[PDB]
């Protein structure tokens, strides 16, 4: 389905595909936030009186909304969180238009057994509800988190440009019965700005702050007592896409040193999709950061790359606003939210 | 040979056989200055005059000697030690009786290319320079040894019975730019009293003291920055025949965290015999000390045993009077000083 329809009556689909592709908007959590407002104008302003012709349009609408960006998984996430969230209120109210349905558990297998209203209201509060959870995560790791880590302990931390791990930092840096030192990767070719600010912000609130360059990460694995990763997107495996430069590289150090990797992330953060490779997933940056000088780069060719990923064998923890768990059983936590024909849109 | 000869000239023989057998001869520094005094006995007291007859009389001493205790590998050596001193000094005399000789170095490959005076007073000096030798160790340790540990590190120690690494550790605190914390495994059949004093006398100079249950050492790996042993007796290979008592276990939680570990020894400790099997080697302890009652120990088949053996695979340095050096490297500081002949006596 095309935009024909949707032109008049909706304008701001159009400048979110602007947002996206010459990244206006910024931080997977303001781009879930325009994608709410999004379905937020869909369905109030939008005539329908059908449901089944309705839900597939908001297929087809986010179906091209992730083929216009592949990064916002944050994007793609939200709408099959709210596709999920009315495709259980649409079972519920045909089971009461034909008129056991509480076996035991709430399982699988969809490969044996087989099978007006205020549905609308439902699915405006529904909306609702996405927005106070995404307002809301830092409550929910803090009374999970602030449980595992001890007194004279070291922290080294890549990814500093999560909003989530420093907030989630600073809560328990607030307990007096706390303390720790922090030893802060710069992530050179595009987190030093953000890694600089983290710093700041340290040194701000009173916390013994480190700043190490990325060939020093080994020079310090032996002293290290933890690793915290500022993830962007999680996946199915376990594994995690991060916010930019020299995150795989101290995982895998830590690894070799057998020293523990926390992940602090959010639901909607997590995805449904599964990373068959990293090679599509990944984006890569802009090598004019690195090297100046035109002539010279017919023949320096340089590699950069924004986006690190993390496979599941290194990281232990993924803290929510849920709880605690591990990558062998997140993919539970993502079908908990999300549908299995609510992938391939 | 037999010691019908050596019976109303030499007498110290058979009281040494007697100090081996019900154990009267305690830790392998003790025996090793015995057996110099044998030797020094022998060689002051005897009539010789021939030179390759008298030789091999003391290799068959010698095999008796480590036939009546396997456990007296400082025995033993100290043997190998001055019939090596002796052989090269033979080779010696002998150009000079006859009548290049210098290759290169001082290598080995006796499978290749073919071949009255003051000997007697060389070896009672060589007697005299292997006592200094074992007299003077410790010197020769902490200008090797105190270099390599850290301040806020903490230090792990099984078998706290070494005498050698005690006077080690107390050499450190007494350099006051350097702060360390120290944990004892308790080593419950054998070790408890050792452990208990060692514990007081680390409390005697102010140093912070731990003393650790032999089942919570894996309660501890994660914070353990080093681990030293106090090791009895150093193979070719080199592994190490500890003073009793849980240190294998010790050693696999070191290994399984990738926490360094360290040896201190000597070289008359250090053994040219190779340690095909463990079952052979190591001595085993008297039940008795672990339960009462013998109608319960008709049902009650209690293990125990006294030394413990580390294979080479955990420890990394063997500081000695000479230096440090690498397991994969102590066999050559082995044949420095004993011959390739010189062991199956």
């Amino acid at each position: 389905h095309p935009n024909a329809a949707t032109s008049d009556v909706n304008v701001t689909i159009d400048t979110f595909v602007a947002k996206l592709k010459r990244r206006q908007v910024q931080g997977s959590y303001a781009i879930a936030l325009e994608t709410l407002q999004l379905l937020m104008r869909f369905i109030s302003a939008a005539r329908w009186n059908h449901v089944n012709d309705l839900i597939e349009q908001i297929r087809d609408l986010g179906n091209s909304l992730e083929k216009a960006h592949p990064t916002a998984f944050s994007c793609g996430n939200v709408i099959r969180r709210i596709l999920a969230v009315l495709r259980d209120e649409v079972e519920e109210d045909t089971m009461s238009t034909t008129v056991v349905a509480e076996p035991l558990i709430s399982s699988m297998f969809n490969l044996l057994q087989k099978p007006k209203t205020d549905y609308r209201q439902v699915a405006i509060q529904g909306i609702k509800d996405l927005i106070d959870e995404i307002k809301n995560i830092d409550e929910g790791i803090q009374q999970i988190a602030i449980d595992l880590i001890h007194d004279h302990e070291i922290l080294l931390t890549p990814t500093p440009d999560s909003k989530t791990v420093l907030k989630f930092l600073i809560t328990a840096r607030e307990r007096s019965n706390r303390t720790f030192t922090v030893l802060v990767t710069e992530g050179f070719p595009n987190n030093t700005k953000n890694a600089h600010e983290f710093a700041k912000k340290l040194a701000q609130h009173n916390i013994e702050t480190l700043v190490v360059p990325d060939s020093a990460v080994f020079a310090l694995m032996s002293r290290v007592g933890k690793v915290i990763i500022g993830t962007k997107a999680v996946f199915v495996n376990g594994g995690t896409i991060s916010s930019n430069s020299g995150v795989s590289s101290v995982c895998e150090c830590a690894r070799e040193f057998r020293t523990p990797v926390f992940a602090v992330a959010g639901l909607y953060k997590l995805s449904p999709l599964y990373p068959f490779d990293v090679e599509k997933f990944v984006e890569f940056g802009g090598s004019q950061r690195i090297l100046p000088r035109m002539d010279p780069r017919k023949r320096l060719d340089t590699v950069n790359q924004i986006t690190d990923y993390v496979p599941p064998e290194n990281i232990d923890i993924y803290i929510t606003n849920v709880g605690g768990f591990n990558p062998s059983f997140i993919y539970r936590i993502a079908w908990d939210n999300y549908k299995q024909i609510d992938v391939h849109l």
